[PDB]
């Protein structure tokens, strides 16, 4: 018996965005106090961990437009 | 028995962006404590770990369009 | 049995920015404490640990668009 | 049998900015003080530790754009 | 058997960026305090360690594009 | 007519305090956020004002003990 | 008429303390912001004025005790 | 008429401390940020003005006692 | 009419202190930002003024005692 | 008529202090940032100003016992 597989996927698809202006952001944090107790850490995996953290993002892009497009093609016998 | 694969995936996606002006941008953290006690650490695989951290980031692009696009095929006999 | 494969993908994904005007930013952290006790540290495989920190980050780029593609082909007898 | 691998991607990827004008950038941290305390560090294998930091990046690229391509074809027997 | 592998990646990938200025820029950090206190350290394979850190990076691209392309071909039999 | 005043006040008073032991005390603020917005200020005699204000007092006399006392005497004629 | 004033107060106040040990004490604010908008400040008298204000006082006196003694004598024709 | 004043104040008042230790003190303050505007300041008299502050006071005495005593005779004709 | 004033105040006021021991004072500042806006500025009497200030005091005397004292005899005809 | 003013005040005051031992004071602030805008300054009279200011003052004196003592005498005819 023959296999035959044909995988043609077409994408013709557009992101976009528009801003006519993008701008007076103010981000104004006010401190803080963070305490953390451990004894034993073990991490032995992909592990992604954060311990003990304090932080401040501004993230303004002017676009921002993601696109996530993954393709899985299993053959078995 | 024959196995043919055809793989034959096709793209045109635009992921863009537009903005007429990006500015004004103020980012101001006001301190902060952190406070981490730890006694044992053992990491041993891929391990990413982030301990007693204060951290502040002002990320402004003008575009910051992402694309993730990975392909996978797997032939097995 | 004969095996054909034939791994044709075709890219043709734009991914881009415009941007009139990027400025007036203004990245202004107040200080902060970090303190961090351990006593024993083991790190035996691909770590990326990352103890005992306080960072700023102004992060202005121009475009900033990001494009990752992973090709993978996997033949296994 | 016979097996026959063909591998043609082809990419005309075009990751592109503009930009008019980029700049009045400012970034003033404050200080701030880190206390890290350790008595044993054992880091055997592709370790990238980072222990003790108080970091002031500005970065400021015209463009910045980034292309991760990566290729992979494993044949098996 | 006849085992034929044919390896022709094709790339045409612009990876531009343009800018009409790029100016007035100041980075001004103010000092700090880091403090570090260990005693047993042993790096034994690729470690990359970095241990009570001050540091102030200016980093004004012009452009700043990077590419990124790694390939790998495996034969085995 | 004559007038005749004596003004003879005694004190014998002791405003003692013991303390077998005083510790173990810990001020842990976490930060905040003060705006205060005003346009004319006319202040014209004793004032004792303060605008604005974000403070942390850790005050630990051993002892503390106050005594106030006024002695007041008016003649008229 | 005659007129005979006698002030003889007389004072034998002990404020005293006593402590057997003072310790441990932590002081460890985490910031935080203020933010004063003012346009017309006209102070002319005593004045005792604090403006847009981020104190932060450990004050540990072993003592700390306080007498204030005042004494008036008017006399008027 | 004659007018005679005796002011005899006899004071022996003692303000002591004991302390046996006075120590194990820790103040950290975790930074902050202080915004103030203003345009115009006119300050004609006995003015004591504090304006923007950003201050931390660590005060042990191992005494610290205080004794004020103010003396005043008016005599008018 | 003849006036007589006698003014004789006795003092034997001891304002002391003991300290066993005085130590182990850690006063550890985590930096901060003080921004300060102005045009116009008249002082014009006894001004004691004190603007944009980030200051770090530590204060340990051994002893510390204050002893203010006034004495005022005021004669008017 | 004849005045006779006798001013004849006695003082045995002792402002004293022990200390056993004064040490292990550890004063390390973490840097900080000041700015100060003005346009005009008129300080006619006796002004004690202090203008854009970042100080750090370690003062550990063995006494440090002050004694203000003032003596008026004002006589009017």
């Amino acid at each position: 018996g023959s296999v035959q597989i044909v995988y043609k996927p077409v994408d013709l698809s557009k992101v976009t965005s528009k801003c006519g202006s993008l701008g007076n952001i103010h981000h104004k944090p006010g401190g803080g106090q963070v305490e953390v107790k451990s004894e034993k850490l073990d991490f032995k995996d992909r592990v992604q961990s954060k311990i003990g953290s304090l932080d401040n993002i501004t993230h303004v892009p002017g676009g921002g437009n993601k696109k996530i497009e993954t393709h899985k093609l299993t053959f078995r016998e």
